[PDB]
């Protein structure tokens, strides 16, 4: 009954100081599955675009990450198209002093800031290393297309 507990924590604090654009939480009975959203940053190829993503936490949560993936489509090299998510703090990095709130800005950090040298799509990672205005169009391009 641990994991349910933070998990309640967690809802609690975010709901008491709401995010003024991202969002996360419960979407039925089921406390260990929540839906997030977060919007394309501002000053980002994303922007205007409102992306979907499927939080489950673990059992044994906050001693283990929660998986995170997204469920809107995005051009990205470290998002593959299954929606999976490399980030540190996601495997490695993860620590109880981290937050589903935490993460969402972490995953709008990497929006903003790519990390190619240990992508998820090669293709994507190649072409945000050689020419980033194209990847700036066609991230544009398929924020219009599956986040609008």
């Amino acid at each position: 009954g641990m994991a349910l507990k933070r998990i309640n924590k967690e809802l609690s604090d975010l709901a008491r100081d709401p995010p003024a654009q991202c969002s996360a939480g419960p979407v039925g009975d089921d406390m260990f599955h929540w839906q997030a959203t977060i919007m394309g940053p501002n000053d980002s190829p994303y922007q205007g675009g409102v992306f979907f993503l499927t939080i489950h936490f673990p059992t044994d949560y906050p001693f283990k990450p929660p998986k995170v993936a997204f469920t809107t489509r995005i051009y990205h090299p470290n998002i593959n198209s299954n929606g999976s998510i490399c980030l540190d703090i996601l495997r490695s990095q993860w620590s109880p002093a981290l937050t589903i709130s935490k993460v969402l800005l972490s995953i709008c950090s990497l929006l903003c800031d790519p990390n190619p040298d240990d992508p998820l799509v090669p293709e994507i990672a190649r072409i945000y290393k050689t020419d980033r205005d194209k990847y700036n169009r066609i991230s544009r391009e398929w924020t219009q297309k599956y986040a609008m």
